């Protein structure tokens, strides 16, 4: 299911991340699991020259988020929520980074 997302890239380190993102445009990103644990899930977004590690929470209800006001039941919902209003994030998720895979 999450596979099927452009924008989800599996298991990635913070420094593959980086590498990925580093020749990329403003609001180019990509949602990745740590390069060893499927559990831990960011969104790694590239602003203003840098790649900003945002941490996905979840709630008591099963909702994630970025932004504490801004809480979706699926991960989908939540980036295509942050793809037209930054809504706390250094900017939106505009491109998802091409896989390197
Ligand atoms: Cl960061």
């Amino acid at each position: 299911s999450l596979e099927k997302h452009s924008w989800y890239h599996g298991p990635v380190s913070r420094s593959a991340a980086e590498y990925l993102l580093s020749s990329l445009i403003n609001g180019s990103f990509l949602v990745r699991e740590s390069e060893s644990s499927p559990g831990q899930l960011s969104i790694s977004l590239r602003y203003e020259g840098r790649v900003y590690h945002y941490r996905i929470n979840t709630t008591a209800d099963g909702k994630v988020y970025v932004t504490a006001e801004s809480r979706f039941s699926t991960l989908a919902e939540l980036v295509h929520h942050h793809s037209t209003v930054a809504d706390g994030l250094v900017t939106t998720l505009h491109y998802p980074a091409p896989k390197c895979n």
